[PDB]
C-alpha cells in the first residue's frame, strides 16, 4: 500500500520485544519499505485462503498474542532478506529485490510452514509438536530459501534433488541463525518444536542419526514417503555441510574444518551456478569442489576439505 514508513514495536512469538518496519496509512501495515520492494506480512485468519489481509493495526504496537507470529514472520524475514543481500550480494529471492510476502495464522492446528511457489506461509502449531512457526529464525530462513532454490539451481522436490533442495534450506537456514547470533546451533527449529520437550528439535545437522534421519548415503531412504525422503535424506547433506564448517572425524573420515562462512561461500556458488533442477548428490559433490576451486584455488585447504567431507558421508 502507498503510505509513510514507520516504526512499530512488538513482541514475538518468544515473548522478546522486537522493532518491526510498518507502513502508515490510515492503518498501521506489517510492510517494510526499507527492503527491496518490501516485506509483506498477511493474516491468514486460521483460514487456508491465500494471502488473506494484509496486517493492519490501529496503533504500530504489536503486543496481543495475536500479533506474536507475524512479528516474527516480518521481523525474520528482514534479517533473511539483509543475510543475502549483506553475504552474497542477492537482492530478495529472485535478485531482483522481488517483494517478500508471508502469511500467518494458516488453518488451525498446523505443524509445518511452506514457500507455495510465490509466498511463505506458516502454521500456528497445535501447541504440541509446535508452536507458531515463525518464531524460529531457522525456520523461516529455511523457507525463504526454497523461494532462493526456485529462482536458481530449481531443484526438483523429490528423491535426491529434493534432498538436496531440502539441506539448501537447513543449511542457509542454520547460517541465518548465526548471522542474527542469538542462541545460534547446528539444530533445526528448536525454538519452536515441541514446547514440553526441553533440548530437542526437529533435525540436527551436527548428528542428524538423533532424530533418526541418515548421516550417510549407505543409510539413504530408498522408499517413497515424503516425497522420496526429502526430509530424511537432507540428512546427508546437512551432515557433509557441518563436517565442512565445524570439522570432524565421522566413520573414520577426518575432514579439516574451514568455518561457516566458506561452508555458506561454496555452497551458495553451487547451488546458483552449478546445479540444475535435477542434481543428485553425486553432482552436488562435483559442484561443491568446482565452487570451492573457483573461489580458492584448487590446492586450496578448502577443495581438500570439501572432498574429505563428501567422502566421510559416503558420496562420490
Ligand atoms: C523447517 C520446518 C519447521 C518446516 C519445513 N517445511 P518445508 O520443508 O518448507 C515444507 N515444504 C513443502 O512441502 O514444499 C512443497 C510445496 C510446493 C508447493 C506448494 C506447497 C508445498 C519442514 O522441514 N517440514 C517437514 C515437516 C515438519 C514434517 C517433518
Ligand atoms: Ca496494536
Ligand atoms: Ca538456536
Ligand atoms: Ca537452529
Ligand atoms: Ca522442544
Ligand atoms: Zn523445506
Amino acid at each position: 500500500i502507498t503510505g509513510t514508513s514507520t516504526v512499530g514495536v512488538g513482541r514475538g512469538v518468544l515473548g522478546d520485544q522486537k522493532n518491526i518496519n510498518t507502513t502508515y496509512s490510515t492503518y498501521y501495515y506489517l510492510q517494510d519499505n526499507t527492503r527491496g520492494n518490501g516485506i509483506f506480512t498477511y493474516d491468514a485468519k486460521y483460514r487456508t485462503t491465500l494471502p488473506g489481509s494484509l496486517w493492519a493495526d490501529a496503533d504500530n504496537q504489536f503486543f496481543a498474542s495475536y500479533d506474536a507470529p507475524a512479528v516474527d514472520a516480518h521481523y525474520y524475514a528482514g534479517v533473511t532478506y539483509d543475510y543475502y543481500k549483506n553475504v552474497h550480494n542477492r537482492l530478495s529471492y529472485d535478485g531482483n529485490n522481488a517483494a517478500i510476502r508471508s502469511s500467518v495464522h494458516y488453518s488451525q492446528g498446523y505443524n509445518n510452514a511452506f514457500w507455495n511457489g510465490s509466498q511463505m506461509v506458516y502454521g500456528d502449531g497445535d501447541g504440541q509438536t509446535f508452536i507458531p512457526l515463525s518464531g524460529g529464525i531457522d525456520v523461516v530462513a529455511h523457507e525463504l530459501t526454497h523461494a532462493v532454490t526456485d529462482y536458481t539451481a530449481g531443484l526438483i522436490y523429490q528423491n535426491e534433488s529434493g534432498a538436496i533442495n531440502e539441506a539448501i534450506s537447513d543449511i542457509f537456514g542454520t547460517l541465518v541463525e548465526f548471522y542474527a547470533n542469538k542462541n545460534p546451533d547446528w539444530e533445526i527449529g528448536e525454538d519452536v518444536y515441541t514446547p514440553g520437550i526441553s533440548g530437542d528439535s526437529l533435525r540436527s545437522m551436527s548428528d542428524p542419526a538423533k532424530y533418526g534421519d541418515p548421516d550417510h548415503y549407505s543409510k539413504r531412504y530408498t522408499g517413497t514417503q515424503d516425497n522420496g525422503g526429502v526430509h530424511i535424506n537432507s540428512g546427508i547433506i546437512n551432515k557433509a555441510a557441518y563436517l565442512i564448517s565445524q570439522g570432524g572425524t565421522h566413520y573414520g573420515v577426518s575432514v579439516v574444518g574451514i568455518g561457516r562462512d566458506k561452508l555458506g561461500k561454496i555452497f551458495y556458488r553451487a547451488l546458483t551456478q552449478y546445479l540444475t533442477p535435477t542434481s543428485n548428490f553425486s553432482q552436488l559433490r562435483a559442484a561443491a569442489v568446482q565452487s570451492a576451486t573457483d573461489l580458492y584455488g584448487s590446492t586450496s585447504q578448502e577443495v581438500a576439505s570439501v572432498k574429505q567431507a563428501f567422502d566421510a558421508v559416503g558420496v562420490k
